[PDB]
């Protein structure tokens, strides 16, 4: 009942990436069940960014995952205290990007605050240069530890040239909702993907769509 068929969205982000000091907002709606979401975003302190705007992607919503055959949902069940989540995200070629995230529920609108700190991107490399194209669609394998969960994702972000550079993603989910009240899940997968509709003035505004589906494993057991 608290979450709904239909939800809005607001954001506010604050970080530094290599020392540039930015933030952002933003606005959307999705559909929680249905796993799909839009956020329409804005550079609103320190644009136009002097790094791809890609790498923040991952940091604009895991309420709007559809979880199917019953997966208990920890994300739904934490309201209406809501959860946090911490993430670091490790490129291949050495930029180190760590967020933390609070997600709270008012009027039935989800409302996050993020804060950023991204180091170590190299100088020449294509987040500092801007020659990224956005991600590929992606799994993350979600399992329960010490009262949370845990996840973890390899991403690969398409590059101008047609290569790509990989990133792994480590992220802890914790409830604010106390145990006594959420039924875990085991060991399960998100499918996701993360896509760039549109962007304007050199990325200072950005729309992204995600669509992420949960499922167990689909294939046969032996045991």
């Amino acid at each position: 009942e608290l979450i709904t068929e239909n939800m809005h969205m607001k954001l506010y982000m604050e970080g530094t990436v290599n020392n540039h000091h930015f933030k952002c907002t933003s606005e959307g709606e999705g559909k929680p069940y249905e796993g799909t979401q839009t956020m329409r975003i804005k550079v609103v302190e320190g644009g136009p960014l002097p790094f791809a705007f890609d790498i923040l992607a991952t940091s604009f919503s895991k309420t709007f995952i559809n979880h199917t055959q019953g997966i208990p949902d920890f994300f739904k069940q934490s309201f209406p205290e809501g959860f946090t989540w911490e993430r670091v995200t490790t490129y291949e070629d050495g930029g180190v990007l760590t967020a933390t995230q609070d997600t709270s529920l008012q009027d039935g609108c989800l409302i996050y605050n993020v804060k950023i700190r991204g180091v170590n991107f190299p100088s020449n490399g294509p987040v500092m240069q801007k020659k990224t194209l956005g991600w590929e669609a992606s799994t993350e394998m979600l399992y329960p530890a010490d009262g949370g969960l845990e996840g973890r994702s390899d991403m690969a972000l398409k590059l101008v040239g047609g290569g790509h550079l990989i990133c792994n993603l480590k992220t802890t989910y914790r409830s604010k909702k106390p145990a006594k009240n959420l039924k875990m899940p085991g060991v399960y997968y998100v499918d996701r993907r993360l896509e760039r509709i549109k962007e304007a003035d050199k990325e200072t505004y950005v729309e992204q769509h995600e669509v992420a589906v949960a499922r167990y494993c689909d294939l046969p057991s032996k045991l």
